[PDB]
């Protein structure tokens, strides 16, 4: 099959139809071998990551970009440009494969145009790149988001977009019930792989180079879990204890659920999430680590539908959010989210907070977390909740003036992420 055609179609579905790469890729990757799967992923993630550049180039090369009935051709050309710019595939081979891709997208009559456009890029590559690197498109973020970052982070915005554009570090979480972090690191070294600790995340190991999960010592035995460092940081704030009834709301994929049980093996945790698609994930993590918990389908807007009038000792709310802190792992975020989504998400977060707070027992601890870097979902949010919720009190994360703690992405750091700890 033609991988370039597959990548073009996948990227089109994300950008034009609003589909998540996490949903489209699976069925596609399953058809192909390991080497082809890797290249397909490289193309899809790469075109999404660099779309600002590829689109800029198309606009400089084509007076009339391919549209409507020919929209897939537009993405196929971008897949071609991506190979020329970001891989070492022999250009003649990249061109040949991309051009041949016209047959699988049912537009074989466009081969000549695809070849022509890519050759024209080859002819004009030098000047086009020099021009590109003087433009704002070089930051690879859509304007609405670039501007939001520039406003929220007047000093750090360049470093933030740069970190968003890097290949993401593979962070692992070592299950302390089986090994200490340092002991497991020794196993990693013996296995021929290199890992690094982090001073702020005691269970974390950052791999020097990403590896498949089957290559990680004891993955199937529950010795280690793949989980970004920032998310691991939730435990520092949740501080779960044995015997407690803890709610992990919006639990998929179940990484924090199990972390709670690594910290507190005798906690009575209830993990809840929207559908039976995100729930299969949680069941897997619980099984793998030989843990037990009650897993429920549920909407955080209407808690009584799944927990009646029950109250909990601690609540970890991983709030639905823009996921702007995780762009390095999911470049589709840049193209799936729109400016208008931020106020909507902020209001949902506001609604969920309202609906779940009553279910916190008195003296309980709620940890509000997001994987956003936008103040409206984060610090500004917590302040609004405090203002309208008399029995809430911030605890240690930030100040009443600037609630919470904000993480920013970096090569040896976790994703952009935010924490706020509240007590009633």
């Amino acid at each position: 099959r033609n991988l370039r055609s597959m990548a073009a179609q996948a990227v089109e579905q994300v950008v034009e139809q609003g589909q998540s790469l996490s949903n489209i890729l699976p069925p596609l990757q399953q058809k192909v071998s390991d080497k082809d799967k890797a290249l397909l992923q490289e193309l899809c993630f790469g075109v999404l990551r660099t779309l600002s550049q590829l689109d800029w180039l198309i606009n400089k090369l084509m007076a009339r970009p391919m549209t409507g009935k020919q929209r897939t051709v537009h993405y196929l050309i971008m897949v071609g440009l991506y190979q020329l710019l970001y891989t070492r595939i022999p250009p003649h081979a990249a061109l040949a494969e991309t051009v041949e891709g016209a047959i699988a997208i049912k537009r074989p009559q466009l081969k000549g145009l695809i070849n022509g456009v890519l050759r024209q890029f080859q002819r004009q590559q030098e000047e086009l790149l020099a021009e590109f690197n003087a433009s704002d498109a070089r930051y690879l973020h859509p304007s609405w988001l670039l501007k939001r970052l520039q406003k929220a982070y007047p000093e750090q915005w360049q470093s933030i977009v740069e970190a968003n554009n890097q290949r993401p570090p593979m962070w692992l979480r070592i299950n302390r019930t089986h090994h200490s972090r340092d002991s497991w690191l020794a196993l990693l070294d013996e296995a021929g792989m290199k890992g690094f600790p982090h001073a702020d995340y005691p269970d974390a190991v950052r791999l020097e180079t990403p590896a498949p999960v089957h290559a990680l010592p004891g993955f199937e035995d529950g010795w280690v879990t793949v989980q970004d460092a920032s998310a691991q940081g939730c435990m520092t704030w949740l501080a779960p204890q044995n015997g407690e009834h803890i709610l992990d709301l919006c639990a998929a994929p179940g990484g924090k659920t199990t972390h709670i049980l690594e910290v507190a093996p005798e906690a009575q945790v209830v993990a809840v999430d929207i559908d039976e698609q995100r729930l299969s994930r949680v069941y897997d993590n619980l099984k793998r680590l030989g843990m037990k918990a009650t897993v429920k389908q549920g909407d955080g807007r209407y808690p009584s539908q799944w927990c009646g009038e029950q109250q909990f000792d601690r609540i970890l709310l991983d709030a639905p959010c823009s996921a702007t802190g995780v762009i390095r792992r999911h470049p589709d975020i840049k193209w799936l989210r729109r400016d208008r989504d931020i106020p909507e998400l902020a209001q949902l977060q506001s609604e969920i907070l309202d609906a779940i707070w009553p279910h916190l027992k008195t003296g309980g601890t709620l940890v509000y977390a997001t994987c956003s870097v936008l103040p409206e979902e984060n610090s500004l949010q917590i302040k609004a909740f405090l203002q309208r919720t008399a029995d809430a009190e911030l605890c240690e994360t930030g100040t009443p003036e600037q609630p919470g703690k904000q993480n920013l992405p970096g090569a040896e750091e976790g994703d952009g992420f935010f924490y706020a700890k509240l007590i009633k």
